[PDB]
């Protein structure tokens, strides 16, 4: 019977923000207050230009901002007034100690939990939205039960997020499903039903799926595991195609017409990237090693190993094709973002293709149309960067007097280039290693030009 | 030109149904299925077909005697037919080099050589049999080594995608038909000619033409992807039992992401059937042939997971019976590898039954459609005489037993009288549900006094 | 056409002697030996050459400025030459993919590209560097791209220290080339150069790959022998047999030969280990792990032999060597050279340095700056002294460690050495140079331990 009147969200990031903006927009009589430790980020949200850009987000925020939606920096009063409290802070991979470089660090989630119980009174619904390790909600509950008061009654729910970077507003206005996890006790289900009620304001009851708490946490990770698996699986197929004279695009199409298999996430590449997949896989493999599930640990670890194989063997072909040495040779790196049409570099296959060539002493010239040059120096640093790396300002400068052109990001502009011009002003034999299949179709015109072309999944 | 006479060498789970469906759809084409096995051809020409397949008996009776024939006269059949299917079995080698891993092609080769010994003029030889990549090239060399004047034999790949239990449905309305052929003129003659046969009931949009190697590899990749889904959901199942999450919940949340799909996410004791294990093992072995050890161990994980799923389940039964099962009666419900078939090939029931037989148990096995003599054959290799009993009905098997092990998801098992089953079971009585069919009946079952444990649910 | 002008890119231990010997034999041919190291070139034009090779000083001074030249000007040497030798180094890559295994072909690639940037008309490019199999296909692809040049293989078989005798009286010459018309003309042209002083029966012609691979295979067999007889020495030590008797016995069987059966602390030198590693790394790419791990045993045994010997010393010195003066007699990798590439002396010294031993190192032909360089990367200032004469090195020494078979180490006065060593005294004979001299040393009071004696 509980009705959720005011909402607070700790963490105004890529998840915290748009999620609450849409809630605000869909349920005009609910107050949505987004707070965050980073005072700048909060300010950019009330600013004309948003901290994170998502198509349609500005329209949504500007619709209810100041009406029922508020961005604020006063976290404490947001919490003590709220009915439901989202925890949407980050869980970065631990950089030291046990689980170094795989395990998730809960220090921020724990900070939200302690600050909540500090400022809370009466009844409240705490809902974690961050990708957490299974039973991380058990920690939030430990903390709350340890620091209890009279009339304090805090209920912990899981409500993970699923939006893809790029389609967030669509993916939230019209979700494939909404996921809510709660205790299978009466205090839980009441809290589950309260969060349902909020999602019912624009999400049909049929797409709202309720589970237990650990099913919901585990669901978040596994969805990413299955997706990343699909890519590693087709990538391994692409290796096999090159050895047997098959074409991986032909094999993809045939596989994906099996409706039980489906056709999404089958485009073989030089490796997947992004701030989410590899992190979640490592998180799950570390969790498994801690629950004495080595069989399961090493099952999922093959998603990473294969993705690491895909990248390393690309670099190997380049060196193997360049007469086994690539030291002091100019090489063009076309594309630095992990996927096209973005400026995000996180875990981009190009960082590692570049780092491999940099270990040989190749003189790299890098071009991305959207990535700032100073970001590329960070991703390659940690200098060896000054001697070998050079961020070019247009593609043709990168290919001038180069041995090879390496395409590492699927930018559509790379499909349009003047490979006539590039060839005259390259060293011979000129090579093209395309690791994003963007040059599919153009293979014949390129050979006759004299270009030597090697692409993933075709001999 | 038109194919007017088809011959299919191999009257098994592929050759029978696929040919019945062609005849039923192509009245003007004479379809003859041949086999070296006379009892089987006898069964085909009888009111009791040699396999149980929903709907197969109507389709056969629909045109048997008119354009559909079953004979042991292989030689005259090859001679008469325009198109010759190769649809013989391709088991894993149980001996020699690659024992336990490599595919055994002795049955393909015998077809190829019989085909050439029986052939004049023009024929299209098509292999449906799942084979290693480059396997048609062998048939092609055998034909080239034994060409006689006017002998023109074209070779095609036409992998089959039906699933047992849904064969007539899959054949009558396939997601796709895949044909692999020479990029040469004679090959395109051959491929167009086979497209014409399927174009009688299969829309041209759903007919995929590729080269021979892509076709064979697609069939392999399709099966690998499917089996991977099962191993992936099963690996999640083990993690569920350790965390308290529920695999049926997690599966559901995962499958509503349309990029993943909701098919083939039903955790089990282990996938069976003639093809998944052997096809993975084939691809893995072939990867070693071609210096691709990374790919080999990426897919090897599919089998290892499945074998761990099975061992872990056997272990629950034994650990929950205090690690001693000697002379304890155990009911085994379901011996078929899936429901709606009589095929037991590689059924998890076999491996589960064998684990319990090694512990000295008294197994009473029931299954609605698997013939009695097949079960005895599958557990022999007597241990069977001392330990194994085939039960006429499920209540007999559960009578005086310590536990019920459900291995096949036949619908009837959910409908049993467990009230009755309990009174005559030894106490404490266990139901180990290896297929999640008793889901939602757990509360009722516990009050009846039954102890129920199922894949992917924390005890 | 008769080859009238020859260029050799790379004036090292191969390009220098091999071209000196070509010039001394062929007075109607102009041989210019070039290199980027200007100090190396200048030393080749000096009364003190940049390498110690017996007979080499005579040969060079007999032609330098008649038909033998050493220049920094790489381009004109190629432009005007009829034949360009590539004799540059192919080390083991210390970086990137295959670090510690694969051969670095960056110096070959440099020649191939400078040749075509600096040459017109007809020229013969010969690969004398020890390359992997099919590396001559790579130079061919380069030349057929930036387009008339022919590519040949002519590996060298000279061993350092005997380079002059081996170049004047070779067992055989190996020339590998294309099986084409254009190729077989270029091969018989190089034969003509060698036929001035090598008989035709001892000139062997094959194809490019068979030649590139014969060089590696030959060095494998050679290195395998040493390791093989070295393994027997450890067998001898445990059964009281004697490695020299066993070796002598083995070698009387004509089918085995009597050569390369001298046990030792471990084979060194620029090539064996890198060539074995090269071939192993070749084998992985070719999906041949048995061949790979077969030849890998040639390296493991070598490393074992050195370690076993280094531990011999530490164990015998009552298990501790910290702050103890030890003499290292012999830093070159073999006798009659000053090359210290992969000398076992480096590996024993580095082992002894890890124990904190103060080393005093002597070698007749190795210059002191090389030893300091070889033993570093300070730890060296603290622990390593370089002695002007041997008796200085052994003054107050706990032990004398012989790592090189310089004939003069017999000639020493171990009466005198023993009087001024700390007690008890030890000699560790890593080359068996002291056989027969034992009883003397035993009576003098020296404790003598060598390779292959219990
Ligand atoms: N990036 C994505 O596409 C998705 C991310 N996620 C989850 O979101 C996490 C990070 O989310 P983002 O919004 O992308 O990152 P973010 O770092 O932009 O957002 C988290 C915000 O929380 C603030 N914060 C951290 N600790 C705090 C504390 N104790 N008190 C107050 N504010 C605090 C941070 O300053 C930051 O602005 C991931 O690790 C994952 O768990 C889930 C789905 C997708
Ligand atoms: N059973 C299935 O679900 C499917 C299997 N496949 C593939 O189709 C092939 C056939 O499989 P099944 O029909 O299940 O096997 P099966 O063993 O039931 O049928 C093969 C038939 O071929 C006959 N045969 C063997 N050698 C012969 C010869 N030299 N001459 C004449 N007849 C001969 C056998 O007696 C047998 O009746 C396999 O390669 C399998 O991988 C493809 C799709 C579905
Ligand atoms: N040392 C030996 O006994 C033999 C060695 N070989 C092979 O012959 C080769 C020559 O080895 P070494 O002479 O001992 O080594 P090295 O290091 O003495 O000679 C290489 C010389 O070439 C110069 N060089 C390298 N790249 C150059 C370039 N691009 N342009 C101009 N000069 C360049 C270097 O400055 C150096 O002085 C090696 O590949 C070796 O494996 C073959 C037979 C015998
Ligand atoms: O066919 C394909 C599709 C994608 N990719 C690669 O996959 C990577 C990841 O792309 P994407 O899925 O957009 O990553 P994210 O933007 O981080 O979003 C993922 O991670 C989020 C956080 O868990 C989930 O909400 C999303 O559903 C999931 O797509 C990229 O580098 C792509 O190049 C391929 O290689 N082939
Ligand atoms: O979610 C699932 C789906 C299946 N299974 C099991 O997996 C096995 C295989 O199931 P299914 O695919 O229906 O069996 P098959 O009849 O062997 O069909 C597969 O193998 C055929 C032979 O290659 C292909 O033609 C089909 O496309 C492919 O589905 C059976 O033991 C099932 O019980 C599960 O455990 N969970
Ligand atoms: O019976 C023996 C023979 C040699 N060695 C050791 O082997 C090493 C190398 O000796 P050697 O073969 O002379 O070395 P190199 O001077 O490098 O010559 C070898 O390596 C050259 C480069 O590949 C080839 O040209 C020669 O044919 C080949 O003998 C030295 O450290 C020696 O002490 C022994 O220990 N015992």
């Amino acid at each position: 019977m509980f009705e959720i009147k005011k909402i607070c969200c700790i963490g105004a990031g890529y998840v915290g923000g748009p999620t609450c903006s849409v809630i605000a927009h869909m349920c005009p009589e609910i107050r949505v207050t987004v707070v965050d430790v980073n005072e700048s980020r909060i300010n950019a949200w009330n600013s004309p230009t948003l901290p994170i850009y998502e198509p349609g987000l500005k329209e949504v925020v500007e619709s209810c901002r100041g009406k029922n939606l508020f961005f604020s920096t006063n976290i404490d009063d947001a919490i003590k007034e709220a009915d439901l409290v989202f925890i949407s802070v980050n869980t970065p991979t631990k950089t030291y100690g046990m689980g170094k470089g795989r395990a998730a660090d809960l220090k921020y989630i724990e900070a939200c939990a302690r600050r909540i119980v500090q400022n809370s009174n009466g009844y409240k619904i705490v809902t974690e939205k961050s990708t957490v390790p299974v039973r991380a909600a058990e920690s939030i509950r430990r903390i709350f039960d340890a620091n209890t008061k009279p009339n304090l009654n805090l209920q912990v729910l899981s409500n993970p997020e699923f939006l893809a970077e790029g389609t967030a507003i669509k993916d939230l206005k019209n979700p494939d499903r909404v996921l809510i996890g709660g205790d299978e006790t009466p205090e839980g289900q009441r809290a589950v039903q309260a969060l349902c009620a909020v999602y019912e304001h624009w999400v049909p009851r049929e797409k709202i799926l309720t589970t237990n708490t650990w099913s919901s946490e585990l669901s978040k990770l596994a969805a990413n595991l299955f997706l990343a698996q699909r890519i590693s699986s087709i990538n391994s197929i692409s290796a096999l195609c090159e050895a047997t004279g098959a074409d991986v695009e032909e094999v993809a199409t045939a596989i994906g017409m099996d409706q039980r298999i489906g056709n999404k996430f089958l485009k073989a590449s030089v490796g997947f990237g992004g701030s989410c997949f590899q992190k979640d896989v490592l998180n799950l493999v570390y969790l498994c090693e801690a629950l004495n599930l080595p069989e399961v640990a090493r099952y999922w670890q093959q998603v990473i190993d294969m993705n690491d194989y895909q990248r390393r063997r690309f670099a190997s072909r380049i060196i193997d094709s360049l007469f086994n040495t690539v030291t002091d040779k100019k090489i063009a790196i076309l594309g630095f973002a992990f996927k096209k049409d973005t400026g995000d570099t996180r875990e981009s296959s190009s960082i590692y293709i570049s780092k491999y060539l940099m270990d040989e002493g190749a003189h790299l010239h890098i071009y991305d149309p959207k990535v700032p040059r100073e970001q590329i120096v960070v991703d390659l640093s940690h200098d060896q960067v000054s001697r070998l790396v050079t961020i070019s300002k247009d593609p043709y400068e990168a290919c001038d007097g180069a041995h090879a052109v390496v395409i590492c990001t699927e930018w559509d502009m790379f499909k349009e280039l003047d490979y006539e011009r590039i060839h005259k002003k390259m060293l011979k034999p000129a090579f093209i290693f395309d690791g994003r299949r963007v040059l599919d179709g153009l293979h014949n015109e390129l050979q006759t030009i004299g270009f030597q072309i090697e692409t993933i999944g075709k001999k």
